[PDB]
């Protein structure tokens, strides 16, 4: 395990194209990104353990109070903000209910968003084509294709793993420009446990730039626990140097791959890379989101 113990999950750092605010379980700024300053225009040390409502505002406080004591308290869904210093801003992202503590994951303003109709038709080709379902070679070579056809990754691919969690490129498609690793299959090594273990319960993973400065978590003093802050479900999460460097090899400035869940078990990944540095609009991550659960659901009716 020169590999599976690193902390990952623990790293008290995000990528700086976006920031994350915790909330304590009473709506107190607990401790944010150190970069909230440089575009909500808040400074941190002030904000920590003062009100949440000095920053969102009246309505996405609301809307927060009303999801988080919702009954089945969970990881939240995506949700709309409005902050009372700079509305106009009007960033949209996730909140996360883990570590006994409210996670807000806030994204810039995805400009030049998805064509409508563009969207809906790849989108609802690829749930006819792949729930069409013709081999699994194709369901997964679709799931690549459509994917590539949605985001725009210059070269997409379905890895799946062995019951020794080594894994084979089991489809593809990519701009006529980079290699096929359709044959190849890569040791357990390479993707290790506590990373196959982090993708099991959440499902999206994003890299824009792999050239990047990590924007410190200030504390990463988890008040309620008193361990440093957990970043699991944080698609913002900072990323092992490790893994950077082999992206850096295999030359490519982003990523992202998605889970495949097979009844609670990792089935595969759906793995994209992009020569430069390249983002996703929550649309594009949802859609793809919805490629492997759909996936994930024309594996569970070829395995009868
Ligand atoms: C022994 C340590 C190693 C290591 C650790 C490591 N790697 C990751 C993350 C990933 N590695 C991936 C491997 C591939 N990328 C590809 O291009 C291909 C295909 C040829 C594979 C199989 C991938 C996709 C990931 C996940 C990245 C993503 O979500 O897009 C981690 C986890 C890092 C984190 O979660 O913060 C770790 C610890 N890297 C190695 O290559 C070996 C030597």
């Amino acid at each position: 395990s020169t590999c599976d113990d690193e902390p990952i999950h623990i790293p008290g750092a995000i990528q700086p194209h976006g920031l994350l605010l915790a909330l304590a379980a009473d709506m107190t700024i607990v401790a944010g990104s150190d970069n909230l300053p440089e575009l909500t225009g808040l400074a941190i040390g002030a904000l920590i353990g003062r009100s949440a409502a000095d920053v969102f505002d009246s309505e996405t406080h609301n809307r927060l109070t009303i999801a988080l004591a919702e009954p089945g308290a969970a990881v939240g869904a995506p949700i709309t903000v409005g902050f009372t210093m700079r509305k106009d801003a009007g960033f949209i992202g996730s909140w996360h209910r883990h570590d006994q503590l409210i996670f807000l994951e806030l994204e810039p303003p995805q400009r030049d968003v998805a064509e409508p109709q563009a969207f809906f038709r790849h989108t609802n080709s690829a749930i006819r084509r792949l729930q069409a379902a013709e081999t699994l070679e194709s369901a997964c070579a679709a799931a690549a294709q459509e994917v590539r056809k949605i985001t725009g990754f210059d070269r997409v691919m379905i890895y799946r793993f062995a019951s020794d969690f080594s894994g084979e490129v089991i489809a593809e498609d990519r701009c006529a420009e980079v290699e096929s690793k359709l044959g190849q299959h890569y040791p357990a090594s390479d993707i290790p446990a506590q990373a196959r273990r982090l993708y099991t319960i959440n499902p999206v993973r994003i890299i824009p730039d792999i050239n990047y400065r990590p924007v410190p978590v200030t504390p990463d003093l988890n008040p309620v626990t008193g361990r440093p802050i957990d970043l699991s479900f944080a698609i913002l999460r900072s990323v092992s140097p490790v893994h950077l460097e082999f992206m850096r090899n295999i030359g490519m400035h982003g990523t992202m791959s998605i889970s495949i869940l097979r009844g609670e078990r990792l089935w595969g990944l759906i793995v994209c890379h992009h020569r430069t540095p390249y983002y996703v609009d929550l649309d594009g991550r949802q859609a793809c989101e919805l490629v492997a659960q759909v996936l994930a659901r024309a594996i569970g009716v070829m395995e009868e």
